[PDB]
């Protein structure tokens, strides 16, 4: 008693490439979940580029919780900082200061 058998099937399902804003949200001591899109500190980076196909001229919110630290906004800053983004927008604060 031998048989080979298989497991034949297919599907045809579309595929739209709309167009959206950039939205950051963060929670958690430090963790990254992007709309649909879940990421890590580590791997913001490179997955930020594969999804703005490495734009940083795009005007990108930045959602913190508000359960964030200052050593993680200290990170976050400065890890985008060097990284570029010369245009990211500060949600729920339009507020300037100086002294």
């Amino acid at each position: 008693m031998d048989v080979k058998v298989n497991l034949p099937a297919s599907t045809s399902t579309p595929q739209p490439r709309p167009e959206k804003p950039v939205y950051l949200s963060v929670k958690a001591d430090n963790s990254m979940f992007i709309g649909n899109d879940p990421v890590t500190d580590e791997t913001m980076i490179t997955a930020l580029n594969a999804l703005t196909e490495g734009k940083k001229d795009t005007t990108i919110f930045f959602r913190a919780d508000k359960t964030v630290d200052y050593e993680t906004l200290m990170k976050v800053m400065d890890t985008l900082h060097q990284a570029g983004y010369l245009k990211i927008g500060l949600v729920g604060e339009e507020t300037a200061k100086a002294k």
